[PDB]
């Protein structure tokens, strides 16, 4: 019965049509923000074709009053094919042209901001330990978790919080869901290329000092990692979430190590430990 | 008599053509934009037309020297229709075609970027308390409102100011109007999701310490609140401020609460509850 | 003979061809770009046309080997217009012509990014105090400047820093130039809006203590501003940059006040006084 | 056997079709990525070639049967030129056009977008000191090197990371990479311009201190820069890396100056003398 998801997204029902047209345009999926575009397409075609026909018969080679043939017009027209054979007449079948090019291109313009707007949307190539682990490094219990970059490119600036999630009682006793941030050894990393183990060092400070599994369980406390940095890959900057459960608390458990030397002597990268943790049976 | 809106617009009278014409271009009404737009395209390509027949009679199937027919021509040339009645004839002619084309299209990406970058402008789907209020939490006295996040998506490295304004003497007596942020017991929310309530503990530093309600008045004093963070819907900044008066804060009073367990066992958010504010009357 | 101009503009003797192809096409002048791309356009359509003449009288209407009827033809076509008198004829012609068409559009993405690029650059309203003044403010003697914002839109999280920059002596006697940031009694405003009145008290912390006039000529010292912040009117980030010398500071000089009651009873802003600062002459 | 390359990308060997789309059409060379839009091109006009024939016979002047002619027509009818010769027949055929058009469009839009996330990115013009080097400066040794912008144009808020990677070992004696931030006398520099020599101070607090060169090839340590501002240029942000290694330090040098007065009495920057350093050799 988790509050937050492991992709990092809060669990809670809501409760509350053109309003919020801009994020909507956004929002939808490809094939509805297609067939919208379309729609928007088709329909005003027909309306141009109306204008047309509404003149009567203003059209070079158009079958008399009939609007296929004043739409595929206006299309040929307001997409500027302008093959040649249904051609305007007058002034007033010109004078829609006109406006119907000038409305063809802004239709573009538009169009074109909402896909690039949409399309241009970057992920962090990054990678999440499955499990956090509390184990003692430096002399303090800390815990830990850690980040892998996917990609060749790296990220700049990259820097991470680990946000503690859980119930607690005011003096006043009040019952509330709070967040604490939790101080990392080591927050920032301007320059993040391949993996990084985050940690929260233990002591008389962090809001989870002396706590044990079961405290953990009781305040149904979780773990929210949020990481954000500047990808080179997109020139642009990417974020990435995630959450984790008291239960996902390895303790006493060591992440094992990625980074090896090869036959070549040459240094490299194994995803493949990433979420692998190390750990002592004591029967 | 405020001098701030509840939009947080200051509310003050300032006293001050071609000057600002990037910012007068993305802040100008649709209409408006669109009647330039049309306008300069109208006005460009008669311009062009003028050119035509100022080498004379250089287009097939032109009534002689008709304006319109070289306009019409101009534009079926502009917006590259190219129906294929009028066309071109000689050098001159199809220079001035040539370059029309390059003018269309540059046009073109002029267009599209004012239209994309006005386009383009998301909003936080944030929702402001109507009130604050101040009460004791957690044993001091606390200053607090609360945000609610509008929308299924998530809004990033979140955070909040929140801004006392309100006149002063120096030692030196100049009465002025003065800015004091004021410390909040939590400021950032790497991930804003849902709802947040923001405090402003009360304390020896908080300067509205010991500041009953006459005293608030008495400085004309308002309270700015500005909101900021990374939105996922857009993948892109936003921003909101709103401002409160003296007369906003709500003494004692409590937020009532937003979460509900449903019938179903499901966790919720309820935002009818969210401007409602507990109060104890003493007769 | 100033290191710094008062645009913020530092004033020295640079000592140093498609080298930086991406800059210099965002840095060349209207007038240039136009012309380049122009140079592009025309030249691209010239090597068309020999392509086409290359395979031989493969145009309707043509002028046999003719490279202006070529010439034209390209252009139509790679604008698509496509008038329908010079026509493509067999497979080698139509080829060519297939690839014009996407060579001309791509120019157009190409056209279009720079264009944009070029086009959306915000410039903040922000006016600067064209003086300094040294004076007391809340008993301890305080450089200060004003910026005022000249448009209604407002700028959002602005903050702006102080620099002195000055020669210097190190233990080790080397005598380089030193930039000192300054502390601000208030280096953000989240919302800027009408004026804001900027200052440095001085004190045993401030790298100007206890220096007259006299010792600030002497280490060539100046005073550098940069202000940024987040424009509403262009939903983009903007900054501005000043600079002052040693004698735009005005000892014991107050800024005039800014800020009015109408006859009508509404607060309002002059920008006249701004540049006025009150003093003190004793003959 | 250097962990970092002196363009500061780390230098390990990595152990791990369509899954990452978007990165991989902003990180493919410009030959591959046109060619790719080419392929698409071409491809999508011989589907849509084959359903004109699909229809049979519906299109004016187009030889029976023929892919060739089809192909051809479905260009100029979705590159919109509509040349004239070839046209619809019938509803179906007009169809297919009206959804070509829109079709190639989108197309554009998409190509566009793509082209100029790919052709906008910015790069500092910023060089590094080929070397670092130790030496005294006020009093303290001091480990520097220096940036010099290379363009007129002026960074803003430019900030610097002055980063010592080596490896340690834990109490627990776990032997890792750790990294360092090492504390600059200056880290931000609002209005970055000619040239910045960066310095961190070595004293009890420098992770460096008390360390000889024969210290720092065992612990195999580096030094990582990252450098970040907001360029002028390009009105958008920009950054730079550089790496050092142990061996690069040149313990004792001090950079040479590169400021100088003319004949003329103007200031100005030679860069000649920005990768020399002085030396006392001591026979
Ligand atoms: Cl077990
Ligand atoms: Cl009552
Ligand atoms: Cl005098
Ligand atoms: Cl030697
Ligand atoms: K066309
Ligand atoms: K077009
Ligand atoms: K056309
Ligand atoms: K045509
Ligand atoms: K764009
Ligand atoms: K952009």
């Amino acid at each position: 019965p988790r509050i937050l998801n492991s992709d990092g997204s809060s669990n809670i029902t809501r409760l509350g049509w053109l309003d919020d047209h801009y994020h909507d345009l956004l929002t939808v999926s490809w094939p509805v923000f297609i067939t919208l575009i379309t729609g928007l397409y088709l329909v005003t075609n027909a309306l141009f074709a109306l204008a047309y026909l509404a003149c009567g018969d203003v059209i070079e080679n158009a079958r008399p009053g009939s609007f296929t043939d004043a739409f595929f017009f206006s299309v040929q027209t307001m997409a500027t094919i302008g093959y040649g054979k249904l051609i305007p007449i007058g002034p007033l079948a010109n004078t829609l042209v006109t406006l119907e090019a000038l409305c063809g291109m802004l239709g573009l313009a538009v169009a074109a901001s909402l896909i690039y707007a949409r399309f241009t949307r970057p992920t962090a190539g990054v990678l999440f330990s499955s499990r956090m682990v509390i184990s003692d490094f430096e002399g303090k219990p800390t815990l830990m978790m850690r980040l892998a970059n996917l990609r060749i490119e790296q990220i700049i600036e990259a820097d991470v919080h680990l946000v503690l999630v859980r119930s607690e009682i005011s003096q006043e006793g009040m019952v509330f869901r709070r967040f604490h941030d939790l101080t990392l050894t080591r927050s920032r990393s301007p320059i993040f290329s391949l993996s990084w183990t985050v940690m929260h060092p233990i002591d008389h400070h962090s809001p989870i000092y002396g706590e044990t599994d079961e405290t953990l369980r009781n305040s149904h406390s979780e773990f929210l990692v949020l990481f954000t940095g500047h990808h080179e890959a997109f020139a642009q900057n990417v974020h990435a979430r995630h959450a984790y459960s008291c239960d996902e608390i390895i303790w006493g458990g060591h992440f094992v190590d990625v980074f090896t030397t090869l036959p070549d002597g040459r240094r490299a990268l194994d995803l493949g430990k990433f979420h692998e943790i190390a750990q002592h049976h004591h029967h």
